[PDB]
């Protein structure tokens, strides 16, 4: 959720600027004076109260008296009951409302309209002397993925990694880790479950039922690293906070291929700075240059968009995606997203920004660094010739050595 | 399920062999009487169609007659419902024998009996100079996984391996498959998902719902890897076929430590052979010979133990556990379980073994090489100093070259 002291013309904040975001996200801008006319009335009844705690405290310092000092008793107990169900209704409409957009976004309800920003590599084309294969023709000629075995034994998209498969797959994470480890990033492993009551502050996820409560399997190791931090304060010393996410994520919505699957590998970066001097912001820019670099140095082609106010999710103050170039379709494909959600989720997570006056919280953002197998079927497409594909020369000592993959 | 043909003194197997199993597995010898009593009735209806095949075919070749050949295809369906009887009586009770047990198990009802066989490596002790600390301890000291923060998100034994804890991790799963793969294995790592029709085949598992059927989450790689080549012919020179399993694992029998958890990964030897010629027990001691090479690199002292027949699940006809040296406790506790299953899950799995007579099928066998968490526990204990822990010569090139890990 937002800052509600952001709709108080009170503490010197105009509410405007929710107004404006509201529309920016083409979304009720009548919501913000329902949110300011019950959050009036909450403080009203938060006062209401300390009219009756003063008054009651006033007839102690002295029945025309003794039945007064019973009922401004009755009166705390009453009116803090209104007080709950005031802060309660104004919970279910400040919910409702997205993050502020940052001003640098493009304005405009269709990703359509999506501004790509920037352009890297020398793209491949299919030339007279190679038609250029798919990912998916790409997988079944080098037989490192068995997608009809998979498909049998976990159902439909289910496939089993193989050989040089399951080697690139951990020559990709080996490499990213250290990649964002020389950084200054710290590794993490998620548990893959999660329990939905957590879940619910960072049902399309897939529900696991056995050993205690109902958990979900994670659809991104961002979602564990959320939860991380929970009710906790960070001091400015410690921030900024960077970690590489590292976990298999479990997606439902998706017997040829392993680019649209339920079951997958990704590594994240995940970044807490402070509220102030523009660190979150400054933040989102390294991060975006670190998925920059390692698609350099993977020498894949790109371009940055970024997204149209209409499509950020309610956390995303901000946001763009690497669309990566597969050569044989001459299309760009989401690789990575990189947002700024800034204090929205910290606030619902209680994580703090002081040494533990009025209330700050920390900024989170998040950015796929690589979704392996995606990744993989990029490189696949980008490197392939007659007879098989050549290795990315970063992953090639993590492969021992090994150049080329060869076609059955 | 055993050989039904090993029950018939008609085709020259005694079926005492199956009398002496069931008593080594002290469990009922009076079924293998149940089961030939109804092999013979269901042989009879198989039979006992072809008496009705036969005067059928034979009224052919000419209502004193016409009526006749009326009756002997109402029979001939009739009958036919009989021998479906038959056989699924006889599934009830032959589903319920166990696999034959090699006569070099030790014979015995209690592990407590299981015979240790072999010894490896130099002890250590709690010196005067240094208190050994155990796996928990060490866990928390050197900062490596996040068990309380894990407990919150996951519920309880939930953990984040963290830095070098992940780093670690990730060394002994990719210095495991270099260490298969040196020895002739084809990495594969399988879906975590499966579909409970399968794993029938191959609910002390967690069920996974949302897209398609109901599906378990898997307890190791073995089950998948089983599930793969069902239904298939494997031609005599594809034999032996050796697979280096990889993946994440989940048991639901197990906010501190990281080897008694619902989560963990897993390399797994999982090796066909053909039937004959002694294969699958050359290939078990192979097998042993693997698992044994491995904690020698990684230099644990361990000891091998036969297991007791009474103790033999009903896929094993024998098996081995490695039980490595935890200093701090002085116990050995189990690192690699090693068994051959011969023909009990392929004849399920109808996985033959000809070119594609009467019906042959493939051995199967597995043999845990690392659960990397339980491994990681006993290099902590085994490796620690004073002031961090040493990390194993074999796993520096895969850390970057890092020999220590200091304490917080």
């Amino acid at each position: 959720m937002v800052d509600i002291n952001l709709f108080r013309e009170e503490k010197g904040n105009n509410p405007e600027i929710i107004r404006e975001s509201q529309r920016r996200r083409f979304a009720s801008v009548e919501i913000v004076d329902e949110i300011i006319k019950l959050d009036k009335e909450w403080r009203q009844r938060q006062f209401e109260v300390d009219s009756f705690r003063k008054e009651f405290n006033k007839l102690n310092k002295q029945s025309e008296i003794i039945q007064q000092t019973e009922k401004n008793k009755q009166d705390s107990t009453a009116k803090e009951a209104e007080v709950r169900e005031a802060y309660a209704a104004l919970k279910a409409k400040l919910e409702q409302v997205g993050n502020l957009v940052h001003d640098s976004v493009p304005v405009d309800k269709d990703e359509a309209n999506n501004l790509v920003i920037k352009l890297w590599g020398e793209k491949r084309f299919s030339t007279p002397g190679l038609k250029l294969k798919n990912h998916v023709d790409l997988v079944e000629l080098l037989g490192i993925a068995d997608t009809k075995r998979g498909a049998e034994i976990a159902g439909a998209r289910g496939f089993f990694l193989k050989g040089d498969g399951l080697m690139l797959n951990q020559a990709l994470i080996n490499f990213g880790l250290t990649f964002l480890k020389k950084r200054g990033f710290t590794g993490l492993q998620p548990p893959f479950f999660m329990r939905k009551d957590v879940m619910a502050k960072c049902e399309e996820l897939y529900k696991v039922t056995g050993e205690g409560d109902d958990k979900y399997l994670i659809a991104t190791a961002e979602q564990p690293l959320c939860a991380y931090h929970i009710d906790e304060w960070i001091h400015p010393t410690e921030l900024p906070l960077r970690y590489a996410g590292y976990s298999s994520c479990f997606r439902k919505e998706a017997t040829l291929g392993i680019f649209r699957v339920h079951q997958f590998e990704k590594i994240e970066q995940f970044c807490i700075t402070g509220p102030n001097e523009n660190a979150s912001w400054e933040m989102l820019d390294e991060m975006m240059k670190n998925s920059e670099d390692f698609y350099q140095a993977l020498k894949l082609p790109y371009q940055i968009v970024s997204i149209v106010s209409g499509a950020l999710n309610d956390a995303a103050a901000k946001k763009y995606d690497l669309e990566a170039w597969f050569p044989s379709s001459e299309t760009f494909r989401e690789l990575v997203s990189c947002s700024n959600c800034t204090d929205y989720q910290a606030r619902r997570l209680e994580i703090r920004y002081g040494q533990k006056q009025t209330k700050q919280y920390v900024h989170m953002l998040n950015s796929t660094l690589t979704a392996t197998e995606r990744t993989i079927c990029c490189i696949l497409e980008n490197y392939q010739r007659e007879d098989g594909v050549d290795i990315p020369e970063v992953l090639q000592p993590f492969m021992g050595g090994e150049t080329f993959l060869p076609f059955k």
